[PDB]
């Protein structure tokens, strides 16, 4: 019943809760990870809160 | 410099500006092609999904939700 997601607090007294949680802020919500999947990135897939960020991030590996 | 190593990606190019073009037009602003769950002790290790039905199907394991 609590959620694991990476940044996510929320604990709930049901499965039928978590399951609506992920579907609406993990799956159809707002995206709030934006992962660097350059092969060998010292990050190691740790996400950027803001697409700008990664854009930003990018410049190191070209 | 030249050659992209976007996981699951192997483009190579000859200058910079090709590499630079091709992260921002595939990587970045492109149709998305990486789905990564980010539940904490998932097995995947953030190993991305191809399309976003595959990291739903997914969530099932970690909820218990029954399809
Ligand atoms: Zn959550
Ligand atoms: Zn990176
Ligand atoms: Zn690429
Ligand atoms: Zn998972």
């Amino acid at each position: 019943t609590d959620c694991r997601w990476d940044g996510c607090s929320q604990e709930f007294d049901s499965q039928e809760q978590l399951v609506h949680h992920i579907n609406s802020e993990h799956i159809h919500g707002e995206r709030k990870e934006f992962v660097c999947h350059w092969g060998g990135c010292s990050r190691e897939l740790r996400p950027f809160k803001a697409q700008y960020m990664l854009v930003v991030h990018m410049r190191r590996h070209t």
